[PDB]
């Protein structure tokens, strides 16, 4: 048994909204390395088969993220908890959008969506995402003060959705707010927000576009993917809303936290902002996705019984891995508690596990991160915090809702 409080639990909102778990995590890493997370009857944030199992080490996370076959991501969702009295209903709509299927339906639809995140379709976005990147840092510089996660974090993830989609200047305003609306619906600043009908606008506004280049196609991505290529496999208007409202979640919150977070790690270890300040290294993206894994943690059902390192998992049972917990792994980092902007090689699974359900978007989320924190140094190279952050409340997403930083110093 592992030296935790009685009746612990890894998916707990109130934990989050506080604090990231590292000690207890540490402690399971140590002692129970898979370990069953119990939940009392109506405490499973929405799911009723009393707990699931707790996975702490990289290659535990590694081993079923490859093995897809056996570890769902369609039986229950991917995400680990929702407000306590969710409908059943509610979760399985998520199997609209293709992190919450599985092959064969999985496979065809990442077919289609690879066009969309080509080397090429990411890298033609540099241009514009460095002038935003330049823009949005000296804005915030002229400001002075204010919520480095609104001024600086939260619009160029916003905008690389935006400018990959194509969608209009004019539009781009709304759709933001849609793609926000979505998200920390558990958190009482956002308890008043309704994140069906932000998704009900976002594929209503994305079947328009799509109708609007069916008639008009041009040469762009969502022609690309609304276009019927040989063997006649394409997205559907609603399958390409389903996709947006992927992206507009997917692409957003967890971007924005790393770069938040990121911050945060360099306020906290000055000596390596003054080393990204000369140097601006490329890895220091990675290492701001494993210091900040936005995903706290995805979850798998098994549909079968596999065993696993030594453990028996059972069919219809969940595995929760604990990203954060991962990327944290003695045995795979050297000094895993140490923000090294040069750390190299980073096999961290903040983009998750190598497999099927791997980050798509992984490559377009480094180019923003390294192209914001570039802006920040170009334009606030002595920005210090204010006052402490405010964390979200939140299951499975690690989230900063708001941090008061001096941009002047
Ligand atoms: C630092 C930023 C990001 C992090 C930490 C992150 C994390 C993740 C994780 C953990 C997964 C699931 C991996 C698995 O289940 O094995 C995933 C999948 C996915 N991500 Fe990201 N992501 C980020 C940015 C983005 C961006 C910018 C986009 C698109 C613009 C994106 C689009 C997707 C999509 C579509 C999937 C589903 C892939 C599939 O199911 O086949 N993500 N991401
Ligand atoms: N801020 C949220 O809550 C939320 C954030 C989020 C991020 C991803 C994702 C990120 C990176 N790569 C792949 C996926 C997936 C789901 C996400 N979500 C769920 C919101 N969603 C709202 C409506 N009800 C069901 C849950
Ligand atoms: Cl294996
Ligand atoms: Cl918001
Ligand atoms: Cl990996």
């Amino acid at each position: 048994s592992p030296n935790l409080p009685p009746g612990f639990d890894f998916t707990d909102p109130a934990i989050y909204a506080e604090r990231l778990p590292v000690a207890e995590f540490a402690e399971l890493r140590s002692a129970a390395p898979i370990w069953w997370n119990g939940q009392d009857p109506g405490k499973g944030g929405g799911f009723h088969d009393g707990g699931f199992w707790a996975i702490t080490k990289l290659n535990d996370v590694k081993e079923i993220s490859r093995h897809s076959d056996v570890f769902s991501s369609y039986e229950n969702g991917v995400i680990p908890r929702f407000k306590n009295d969710i409908a059943r209903e509610d979760i399985e709509v998520q199997r609209f959008v293709m992190l919450n299927m599985d092959a064969p339906h999985h496979t065809r639809l990442r077919k289609i969506i690879s066009r969309g995140f080509t080397p090429r379709a990411v890298g033609r976005l540099h241009d514009e995402l460095q002038e935003r990147a330049q823009k949005i840092a000296a804005e915030a510089a002229a400001a002075g003060s204010g919520d480095f996660v609104e001024q600086v974090s939260c619009e160029l993830p916003l905008q690389a959705i935006a400018g990959l989609l194509g969608v209009p200047q004019e539009d781009r305003g709304k759709l933001f707010h849609w793609s926000n609306e979505m998200t920390g619906n558990e958190d009482p600043e956002y308890a008043h927000i309704d994140p069906k009908a932000s998704s009900a606008e976002l594929i209503g506004y994305a079947m328009k576009m799509a109708e609007e280049k069916a008639k008009n196609p041009a040469d762009d991505i969502v022609t690309q993917l609304i276009q019927a290529d040989i063997d006649g496999e394409k997205l559907s208007d609603d399958e390409f809303g389903f996709f947006v409202v992927m992206l507009a979640v997917a692409g957003n919150e967890t971007t924005r936290n790393s770069i938040t977070q990121g911050m945060m790690a360099f306020a906290e270890h000055p000596d390596q902002w003054e080393l990204y300040k000369k140097v601006r290294p490329e890895t220091a993206a990675d290492e701001i996705v494993r210091w900040a894994t936005p995903v706290t943690a995805f979850q798998r059902t098994a549909l079968r019984d596999y065993e696993l390192s030594g453990v028996q998992i059972k069919k219809g049972q969940r595995v929760v891995m604990f990203y954060r917990s991962a990327n944290f792994d003695e045995e795979v980092f050297q000094d895993p508690f140490t923000f090294n902007i040069l750390r190299n090689p980073n096999p961290h699974v903040g983009f998750g596990g190598t497999g099927a359900h791997y980050c798509i978007g992984a490559n377009l989320a480094r180019m923003t991160i390294n192209l914001i924190f570039n802006a920040v140094a170009d334009h606030m190279p002595d920005l210090k915090p204010i006052s402490a952050p405010e964390r979200l409340r939140s299951g499975w997403l690690n989230g900063i809702k708001h941090w008061q930083v001096d941009y002047t110093g």
